[PDB]
Parts: structure tokens; C-alpha cells; sequence
């Protein structure tokens, strides 16, 4: 989830 969240933001 952590990784999910961050990329959501990044992309």
C-alpha cells in the first residue's frame, strides 16, 4: 500500500 500511495502521487 505504501508503494501504491506514493506512486499515485508521483505519477
Amino acid at each position: 500500500a505504501a508503494l501504491a500511495a506514493a506512486l499515485a502521487q508521483a505519477l
